[PDB]
């Protein structure tokens, strides 16, 4: 029957080891630690376009509208980022090769490089960082790079629809935003009208002081951010910068699950979005921990003359933050009591 | 010219994952997880056993003689126990599978098992682990799964020398020990016998009283304790019990190391010390943490036959499997710093650089 | 205007580091260290104590009762899994501290001990050890060692409700267990009945066929002895067990059916109470491969007693793996009876 | 007898946890994850100012003269990098707080803020942070926000021996820089010069690729060669760019090239631990940077984007180190170090 080292193909896996500074008949005993680090990445991120595919196809076939197959969606976003966090540990390992050690075989490697991961384009596309949004590397596109099949895989990541839209299709449906039903949208903008104009008479009630001075310049900072939300146009040119990236009515759902997180038919979905930000927030961290790592191995002008350590670092950025939206949301809080009120009454479409 | 994943082989890596689930028919997600995790185990195994056969050839070859190694030697075992603790930590991404849904898809490994990684017993083996003092499951000896060439590498790894081994030879040539040099035993086992005769005297000239007793037995057990250091015989009864693993001179030559760590020459091999309590700590912990999960996925008695796998390998989390168990147990032999053997500059120009 | 060093009462925190060593006129520089790591050890238990009781209201004062909490309870519970994480991991803090140096200032502690913490006995009599299931101390009982208030203070902590009782009393309401309802022990039983027979007909028609006969006899013992009742009450009184039968049966309702909406969140909040028990667990072991490192081979072989099945409140919880089954043999649902999760 | 919470005052430290929300009559639960959060942190950065201060000491005493001593060093200095990688992974605790959350209780926290951690500060101090290269935050000076002793203590921190300076000496006296005996300056020019040589030869013996290693010599050569340039290095430390004198700079060097020398594997430890520690602070800064964006959002002069400002290389004190990696050669370039020149090491 089934052996271990065949049910695992250990075949394979534990005969992709070759020393390039061996093959060239100088063999450096650090190259095989660079080598390892690197293939368990590889299977990481195997792994998490596995879950991140399943997840796409739940929303993407119908699926997530059956709210029964939320906890899975939850628990798998969850895993991703489990994974994302190994793997931000990973670089101590690497760490434990010296500048002077990397530099006796990186000759031998030439022309290679991480850039060249097809996994981690597809894994970046299949999340949802936008073409256009990329920065170029020596200005280039970075599928120019790839070939043949490969090439049509990283075709089809950036055609096919990526976790961003399917999220921001779902969030469009959110229980709770139709005007004809529970009106979230309508009341927050009264609500919030209303609660600065009781905020602007309290401030103006106050003595005349330092503090006043302070309290009315904040008022009018907080007033102009907070209206602002219900600004469509200012929203629609916001995503034409590429500062905001959810349609305006996702960014309202959002909000109604943000807001109304308790109610048991939202629970899970909370859980959800604060997934999807811990995602973004480890990429991010990969993204810082390898930019370190570089710096330290090639100093701070290495790279293909362009500096790799300046391209990457320009990747440590909102830019590459597939759901900053989510993040901005804090932006938008208010007091709990302007917060248009969910009682029996009307609490019945929330309740499982 | 070269590309990644030409140069990672990422063709085979990438391209060795295969669902039994699947291939019978009925797919389960999860398993894909499994898979992962364990190939990902098996590449950081090679790499420890990678860099524990340099450190064993090192020694074994020599090269430890010049010093000048000892950077490179502790730089690797570092590099191992940084590693296991990453290993230790990737538990933790099998606890996303739950015990339901791996019920869906174990029926289709059986009967394969972690059991039959070879680089795991590689591993154990190289650094030390003695084949006599391994516990039976279901009443068969470990190496009773393997076959072939398998079974051939593992008598190897049996037979070559160990990392135990190694390093107890090269703690057999620490300087310090020479009768007709720094006598080391000679001052210490002087030292020891004045100062408990001293701490006696003081103790006695107390008048009789519970606390007295308190004191003198504590005084008793500190004596047999330390004095049972100077005990060559009952050290031989003990590694031949296994009790002990180190020969007598290392034990001398480690406790030599502890004493005068700060001293330029030992600093390096005080270190290289701490590396191997770390790596059977962390050996230890990843034995725990496989434990923790066998038992969340399976209950305390799913088992191979009628023995339960939980508890073989709860009985693995023992000092039965803890190869430089010498080295923790010198704490129990610390005594006042002033009983040290002083070490002035007039006898300190043997361990300056 | 608050000030950050008075809003966090830093005249208190930051000048509560007395070195004894130093005291008897000879300062030990890792003593310090020493003192920082148990103090804050000290202040992660107070908010997880913090957390703890706070979950403990919602379950005893009804608040639970209405489902919106739910969420509430999962993230502090999931709050108090993320601080030991963190707690485990501190130890490698202190193992930067060498056996040698640590030698050097032993002798001013006498004879204080972690024994004496007061909080950590708290958060084990708050999560539902049984003090008559501790393993003694010196041939004697744990809480013979605290005085006055303190004494007082742990025997509260054993008499109100644990989150173990707690739990048990919620479990015991799950919905799905009414035989005038859903039905769900009667059914299991029956479906697990049938689903040995099936299995049994299709081994009787080798070596391979004894193996499969001599697994088929196990898991025909586990699975029935489940049904069991009068076993489950006699394992209950040995403490082999915890929970009442009934409760261990909306345990096993919540597992099945998980993913059933308003199980969703029960079932995180079940994984977060066995996260708890591991993480506790953890933390005794790696204390003890620190006491061992420290002071060498005996207090180390009571602490080793305390790593085992005996100081794990939700062992009912982890046990349930024992007794899964095919999913095709789980009791259907559907909108029929759907909708009432 | 001592007992436990006497010996670690636990009258203090467990009665030191007052929720604002609460004195004003709204007590919000998560406030108090909030105070016990910030209080462990604070322990913990006394605890890195003791081993610091205790490093600090022993260069600026002479101890470190006496090599015995250096296993201490580099055992305290990574004791730092084990507490702050631990410090790091605290943020995931104050991750369990949510933004909506921490908005029921953040009004009754103003106007304080961790900005005036005393200690943070001391520690910045005294690794080496220099004042005049610091960030200015809605145009102010960091330490305008103390007063009292605080800022009594701050000026202290300011005006002794920096944790740069006291390496930075020690480092001048690094052994092999002797003109008069293994003069590893000049002999490494030397060698760079003969090797850059060597390889132009090469180059001319010799299309794109030919093309290409042309180029990339040219850059090499300007990189290494830059290196001899004294003039070059005392303007880049007048700008703040560099930190460490060129002598400073020449004993690092000595010890990257030559650490498997026994004199020198400590040592060796000691910068590598040097550098760890400015990862790890700037590590904690990031993680507080993606913390504070996901609570107050890009807006709430941004916090966020001040914060963002100190993840850079103005707040790296031992970037030098770090930049030594540029200088890399072939090990063939490297002066050979025979016994007979090794007695010394
Ligand atoms: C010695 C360690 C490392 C060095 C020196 C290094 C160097 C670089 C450099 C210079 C680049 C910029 C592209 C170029 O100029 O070729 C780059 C990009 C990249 N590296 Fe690394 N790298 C290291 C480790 C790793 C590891 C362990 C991974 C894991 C897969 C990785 C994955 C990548 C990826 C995916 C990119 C492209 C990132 C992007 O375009 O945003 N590298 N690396
Ligand atoms: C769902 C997760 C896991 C389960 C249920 C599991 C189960 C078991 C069981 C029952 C045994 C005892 C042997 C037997 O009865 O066949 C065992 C041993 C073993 N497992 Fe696991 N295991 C799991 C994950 C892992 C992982 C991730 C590794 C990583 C390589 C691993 C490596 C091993 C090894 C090496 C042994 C032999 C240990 C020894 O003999 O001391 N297992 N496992
Ligand atoms: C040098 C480090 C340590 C040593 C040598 C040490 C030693 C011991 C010993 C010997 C005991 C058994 C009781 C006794 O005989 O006094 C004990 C129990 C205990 N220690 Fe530690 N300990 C250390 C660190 C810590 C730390 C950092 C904590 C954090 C709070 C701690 C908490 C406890 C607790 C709570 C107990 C009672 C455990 C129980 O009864 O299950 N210890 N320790
Ligand atoms: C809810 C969590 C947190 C928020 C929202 C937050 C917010 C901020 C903000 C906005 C600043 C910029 C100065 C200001 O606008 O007042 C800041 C600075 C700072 N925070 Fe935090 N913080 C948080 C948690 C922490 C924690 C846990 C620490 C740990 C002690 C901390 C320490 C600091 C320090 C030291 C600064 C000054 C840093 C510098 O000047 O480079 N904060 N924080
Ligand atoms: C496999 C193979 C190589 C890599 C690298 C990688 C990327 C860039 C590197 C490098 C290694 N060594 N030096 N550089 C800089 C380039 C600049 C242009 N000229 C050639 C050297 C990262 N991961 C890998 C996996
Ligand atoms: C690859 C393949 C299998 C494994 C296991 C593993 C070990 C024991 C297991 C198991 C999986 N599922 N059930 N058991 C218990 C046996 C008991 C005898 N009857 C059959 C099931 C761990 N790692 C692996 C890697
Ligand atoms: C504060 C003060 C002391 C401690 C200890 C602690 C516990 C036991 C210790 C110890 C320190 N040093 N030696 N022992 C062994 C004792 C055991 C009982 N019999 C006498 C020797 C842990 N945390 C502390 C906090
Ligand atoms: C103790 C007390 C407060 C803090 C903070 C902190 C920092 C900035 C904060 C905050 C809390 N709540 N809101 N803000 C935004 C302010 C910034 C200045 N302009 C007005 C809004 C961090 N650690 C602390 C410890
Ligand atoms: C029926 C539904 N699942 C409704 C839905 C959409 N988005 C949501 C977010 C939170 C809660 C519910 C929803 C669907 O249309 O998918
Ligand atoms: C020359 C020598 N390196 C001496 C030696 C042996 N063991 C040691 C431990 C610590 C310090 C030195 C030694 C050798 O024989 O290997
Ligand atoms: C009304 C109820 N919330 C029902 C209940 C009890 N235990 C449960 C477990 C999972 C799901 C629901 C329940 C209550 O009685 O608390
Ligand atoms: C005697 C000496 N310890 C010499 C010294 C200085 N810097 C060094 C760096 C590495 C090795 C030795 C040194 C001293 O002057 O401190």
């Amino acid at each position: 029957g089934l052996i271990y080292g065949n049910y695992l193909h250990l075949e394979k896996v534990l005969n992709a080891q070759e020393l390039q500074s061996e093959t060239k008949g100088n063999k450096i005993h650090d190259e095989h630690l660079f080598i390892i680090t690197h293939q368990a990445y590889e299977l990481w991120f195997k792994q998490i376009l596995w879950e991140l595919d399943s997840v796409r196809e739940i929303f993407q076939n119908g699926h997530v509208r059956d709210e029964r197959n939320m906890l899975k969606v939850v628990s798998r976003m969850h895993r991703v980022s489990v994974i994302l966090k190994l793997l931000v540990q990973q670089f101590s390992i690497l760490e434990t090769m010296t500048a002077l050690d990397f530099n006796d075989f990186r000759e031998y490697l030439s022309p290679a490089s991480g850039f060249q991961s097809l996994q981690f384009r597809l894994l970046e596309n299949k999340i949802g960082v936008l073409q256009n949004m990329r920065v170029p590397y020596n200005r280039r596109h970075y599928r120019d790079n790839f070939k043949g099949e490969e090439n049509e895989l990283l075709l089809k990541s950036e055609q096919e629809k990526t976790l961003l839209e399917l999220v921001e299709a779902w969030l469009e449906r959110t229980p709770g935003l139709e005007p004809h039903g529970f009106n979230f949208w309508g009341k927050l903008e009264k609500n919030i009208t209303r609660g600065l104009e009781e905020e602007f008479i309290r401030i103006q009630a106050k003595e005349e002081s330092e503090e006043k001075e302070e309290q009315v310049a904040e008022f009018q900072k907080q007033k102009e951010v907070l209206l602002s939300l219900f600004d469509e146009k200012r929203h629609e040119h916001l995503l034409s910068k590429g500062e905001r990236r959810l349609s305006y009515r996702a960014l309202q759902g959002a909000l109604m699950i943000y807001f109304y997180r308790e109610e048991p038919r939202f629970q899970v979905p909370f859980q959800l979005l604060t997934s999807l930000m811990d995602i973004d927030s480890l990429m991010t961290k990969w993204r810082y921990n390898h930019v370190c790592m570089v710096h330290r191995m090639l100093g701070s002008k290495a790279g293909t003359g362009s500096s790799g350590y300046h391209y990457l670092r320009s990747t440590v950025s909102d830019r590459y933050k597939v759901f900053v939206d989510l993040f901005n949301l804090s932006t938008y809080l208010i007091p709990r009591h302007w917060i248009p009120k969910m009682n029996p009454t009307i609490h019945k479409f929330l309740e499982h």
